[PDB]
DNA sequence: GGGGGAAGGATTC
DNA sequence: ACGGAATCCTTCCCCC
């Protein structure tokens, strides 16, 4: 078994760059205002002249204009993202009808057939590389070794518009070497239980005890980190399916009021049901966040799909019973909606 | 004890 | 300043 991952590069701010390339030599900052205020909001996403300052996603607008007060500052644009990536992804699966789709910029082969040594592989690399080069005009890293996993290592320690591959040999010396954040599965808040647990490198994974990880980061992670540090790991591509879809929008101002809520919640739902198109959700939740930027949901399934108008009655007694069980105000609100019949 | 789920919060990206 | 989309994990329950 032999796994060629992609990842597309910095692709919202890559695909603006394709949407108008003047912006291609220019930092580039995608990202969503909020409204509140003049470039209220956050980044979505910033090209690697962006990135390479320290405008990431996540961060304030604000702060990233005071960084790089220069920057072309575009608006996301999902949908449009959303097809350019269709558009490759259809054009990967001509290389194997058993590939996965992790993410939007993320798909997962398994060429062994196509390609069996890994030279081989390497060159089918360059070659779906140097295709989606010339198609969309899309750059994007390859990543190539015995897993899935190794395979975003792969990627991830080469890209942007690199490649790279992992000897099986190579599979055995990252396992010692490899910090076990850069462990794929592995963010800040279980890189470092992990790490209080005395783990670092993936190996360390044996030394404490199994119940000593299954307490800390749950069974699943703790079979998972176990497994890839005895090069056993070996799992199988899955052409992987969505299941839940939703928006968020976000609050003018914060309102704890019933009402001022309502009509984004109905924004929401609309921005879902277009999203769903054709899917009958037999569960619906409504997320609301606290001010002090706390999460707190609710929920609810049905023996049924939700018509649209179930989705609104239900909407707002969910929405209710926060506004109940709990007491700080609402900055985001939105709705999640899935188990699809 | 645990299967079959339902829910809400947690963590990743 | 602190978006947004999804899923991952731990918990509670029902009735066998
Ligand atoms: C880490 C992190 C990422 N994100 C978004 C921003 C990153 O661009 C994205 C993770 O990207 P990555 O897959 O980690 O890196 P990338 O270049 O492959 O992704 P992209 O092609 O979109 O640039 O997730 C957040 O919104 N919050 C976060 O904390
Ligand atoms: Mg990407
Ligand atoms: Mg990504
Ligand atoms: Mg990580």
């Amino acid at each position: 078994m032999i796994v060629l991952f992609v990842d597309f590069d910095y692709f919202y701010a890559q695909v603006e760059e394709v949407l108008n390339p003047s912006l291609k030599g220019k930092p580039v900052v995608v990202c969503v205002f909020s409204g509140r205020f003049e470039d209220s909001g956050a980044v979505a996403t910033a090209n690697y002249e962006a990135r390479k300052f320290g405008v990431k996603a996540g961060i304030p607008i604000v702060e990233a204009k005071k960084i790089l007060p220069n920057a072309v500052y575009l608006p996301m644009r999902k949908e449009v993202y959303q097809q350019v990536s269709s558009r490759i992804m259809n054009l990967l699966r001509e290389y194997s009808e058993k590939i996965e789709i992790a993410s939007i910029d993320e798909a997962y082969l398994d060429i062994s057939d196509k390609v069996r040594d890994y030279r081989e592989a390497y060159n089918l690399g360059l070659e779906i590389k140097n295709k989606i080069l010339e198609k969309e005009k899309i750059t994007v890293t390859v990543g190539i070794s015995k897993n899935k996993v190794f395979a975003k290592i792969a990627a991830d320690m080469a890209k942007p518009n690199g490649i790279k591959v992992i000897d099986d040999e190579e599979v055995k010396r990252l396992i010692r070497e490899l910090d076990i954040a850069d462990v794929p599965g592995i963010g800040n808040i279980t890189a470092e239980k992990l790490k209080k647990l005395g783990i670092n490198k993936l190996v360390d994974t044996l030394s404490i005890e199994f119940d000593k990880l299954k307490g800390m980061i749950g069974e699943a992670k703790a079979r998972y980190l176990i497994s890839l540090a005895r090069d056993e790991y070996n799992e199988p591509i899955r052409t992987r399916v969505r299941k839940s879809i939703g928006r968020i929008v976000t609050m003018k101002r914060n309102s704890r009021n019933l009402e001022e809520i309502k009509p984004y919640l109905f924004r929401a739902i609309e921005e879902s049901y277009y999203k769903l198109d054709k899917r009958i959700p037999k569960a619906i939740h409504v997320v609301a966040v606290t001010e002090d930027l706390d999460i707190v949901s609710r929920g609810r399934t049905f023996p049924h799909g939700i018509s649209k108008e179930t989705a609104y009655s239900e909407s707002v007694k969910l929405l209710q019973k926060i506004l109940e069980e709990d007491e700080r105000k609402i900055r985001r609100i939105g709705v999640r909606f899935s188990k699809f019949i």
